[PDB]
């Protein structure tokens, strides 16, 4: 109600709560969240996109999330979109995107974990699942949650690009499809090292204003830069970090009660007799969170410089909370 306007005085920061807005919006954080963000950037008027559109395609997408999966449900979605967009306001990347650019960026991230059902490319495959052989094993869930994305803006009154041109629409789809992919957990570490080596060749202005030559280096940064809102949960508040472990936490559990069922191997992080959640948190953040994280923030230094703080105080809190 009044509480919800409050709370997207926050849109433009790093530290919004997307827990609070959930609870004041009828249980509709992606809608919300995605409505505000378009508004804020002028995504509507700029793309000719009527309201009437947008809500029910977001309404659409929103309910294709699973209410009943722990992480992995339309919250997530609403939480990377949001984080997406404040990444992209960083100062070291100013007017260097097209708003063609912006916008895939966004609605990749909103769309990017959609129809999640809760478990792994890993056991999906392992289980013989009827994805995994649609998509011969290749980045399953990643190519699923783009498939279904896009088959919403199928239907006339969903189509949200439908005053794009073609040009553009097919240039969207492209950078889109791209980054969902990158989302997938086992491109993590190459694409750790094309960020690294792009870094290398950081080029700029006087302004500390990155200079990118052509799509190659404009996919790439927008690639991580969504990959790093995925995996952004340990550089928010330590109040936000918390819930979001418990809810990861779930889903890994959850996932080890079924391959139980099954008799199948179970994945320590996903055994909820063994695994201490703690020590989970901890390398997860030296093994994959920090390591992107600071590569980034060496991109856009000193853009970054408040959220590696952040990122080593949970960190250790994390580390204190086992004897
Ligand atoms: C908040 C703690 O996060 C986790 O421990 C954790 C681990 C491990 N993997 N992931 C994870 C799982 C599926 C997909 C992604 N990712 O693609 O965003 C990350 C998370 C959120
Ligand atoms: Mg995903
Ligand atoms: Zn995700």
């Amino acid at each position: 109600e009044d509480h919800l306007a409050k709370e997207l005085e926050d849109l433009n920061k790093w530290g919004l709560n997307i827990f609070n807005v959930a609870g004041y919006s009828h249980n509709r954080p992606l809608t919300c969240i995605m409505y505000a963000i378009f508004q804020e950037r002028d995504l509507l008027k700029t793309f000719r996109i009527s309201s009437d559109t947008f809500i029910t395609y977001m309404m659409t997408l929103e309910d294709h999330y699973h209410s009943d999966v722990a992480y992995h449900n339309s919250l997530h979605a609403a939480d990377v979109a949001q984080s997406t967009h404040v990444l992209l306001s960083t100062p070291a990347l100013d007017a260097v995107f097209t708003d063609l650019e912006i916008l895939a960026a966004i609605f990749a991230a909103a769309i990017h974990d959609v129809d999640h059902p809760g478990v792994s490319n890993q056991f999906l495959i392992n289980t013989n699942s009827e994805l995994a052989l649609m998509y011969n094993d290749e980045s399953v869930l990643e190519n699923h949650h783009l498939a279904v994305g896009f088959k919403l803006l199928q239907e006339e009154h969903c189509d949200i690009f439908m005053n794009l041109t073609k040009k553009q629409r097919q240039t969207l789809r492209k950078m889109v499809i791209d980054m969902v992919l990158a989302t997938d957990m086992s491109k993590h570490m190459s694409l750790l090292a094309d960020l690294k080596t792009m870094v290398e060749t950081k080029k700029v202005t006087s302004s500390g204003v990155l200079l990118l030559d052509n799509y190659t280096d404009r996919i790439q940064v927008l690639r991580n830069m969504v990959h790093c809102a995925d995996l952004s949960n340990p550089t928010k508040s330590l109040e936000l970090y918390r819930q979001w472990t418990d809810r990861i936490m779930e889903e890994f559990f959850q996932q080890g009660d079924k391959e139980r069922e099954r008799g199948m191997e179970i994945s320590p992080m996903c055994d909820k007799h063994t695994a201490s959640v703690e020590k989970s948190q901890v390398g997860f953040i030296d093994y994959i969170v920090h390591p992107l994280w600071e590569t980034w923030a060496d991109l856009v230094q000193p853009d970054a410089q408040d959220i590696l703080d952040t990122l080593e105080d949970n960190r250790n809190w994390y580390q204190s909370m086992i004897p």
